[PDB]
């Protein structure tokens, strides 16, 4: 088949430090796929990690071309765009739509873990939506191996967002790599129940943090969560890493358990 290899760039999807992601449509087949475009002028290690990658709720890597200087990484399109978007301010969603997104985060950082990868700034922003409203972990940029001939190493770079980040990222000169990353689904859980971010930083300094710590629940985001996710998340957001809940145990949890959501709209008549 000739043309099969031309892809049109047709939409910039985002920009970012890096460059740029475009949506790119294939001449022939119309296939849609994400292009990320880096110029050069740490690529190498995001895609070596992309192409370990391969689950349905982590954003599929399909290859790469080098041309001089910038480099194209080809990705799965996600046409629903970012979770961050289905999140109103002040509000949150409705609540069995969040914990189905919820449930399918764990999926994808269960896998990654599994195969001995941390993302690392896990937020609604990284968390995209294909057409069916299926969420899949983006960018790899900041992922890390924690676990190669299972041997688990410790991390010590800091890096994520603020108000996504665990305490101990900054408290202490080396962490495990999974209690961050279950922590930061805790604080996207938080922002999909009452659309606001609990602190700006999870520290002894932030009042809101200490709030949380003294179990003023009474206040915002906590009054707007029902007791049941409530529950989960004071179990996820404890400050000790070590006693912090597991995902083996999140996946046990009462509310991660509780029939909410009916099936996706399938069509159907009557008589
Ligand atoms: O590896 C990455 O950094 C990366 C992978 C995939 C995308 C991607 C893939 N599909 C859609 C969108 C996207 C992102 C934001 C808004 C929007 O409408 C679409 N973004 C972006 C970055």
């Amino acid at each position: 088949v000739p043309f099969v290899e031309d892809w049109d760039l047709v939409q910039t999807l985002g920009e970012g430090a890096y460059g740029e992601v475009q949506l790119a449509v294939n001449r022939v087949t119309e296939e849609a796929v994400a292009v990320k475009i880096v110029d050069m002028k740490n690529i190498k290690k995001e895609i070596c990690i992309n192409k370990m990658l391969n689950h349905e709720n982590v954003v599929k890597f399909y290859g790469h071309r080098r041309e001089g200087n910038i480099q194209y990484l080809f990705l799965e399109y996600c046409s629903g765009g970012e979770l961050f978007d289905r999140i109103e301010p002040d509000i949150g969603m409705p609540e069995p739509d969040a914990q189905r997104f919820f449930h399918q985060l764990m999926a994808g950082v269960v896998y990654l873990h599994g195969i001995g990868i941390t993302h690392r700034d896990i937020k609604p922003e990284n968390l995209l939506l294909d057409e069916r409203d299926n969420l899949k972990i983006s960018d790899f940029g900041l992922a890390t191996v924690f676990r190669y001939n299972n041997r688990e190493r410790l991390l010590n770079k800091m890096c994520g967002t603020l108000p996504y980040v665990a305490p101990e990222l900054l408290k202490r000169r080396e962490f495990h790599a999974e209690p961050v990353d279950v922590w930061s689904c805790g604080i996207v859980l938080t922002a999909m129940l009452a659309g606001e971010l609990p602190w700006d930083q999870p520290s002894d300094s932030c009042q809101e943090y200490s709030d949380w710590k003294e179990k003023k629940t009474y206040l915002n985001p906590w009054k707007k969560i029902d007791s049941a996710p409530l529950a989960l998340l004071h179990k996820i957001l404890v400050e000790n890493p070590s006693a912090r809940i597991t995902i083996p145990d999140i996946k046990k949890d009462r509310w991660y358990n509780k029939p909410l959501k009916k099936g996706a709209k399938r069509p159907r008549v009557t008589s």
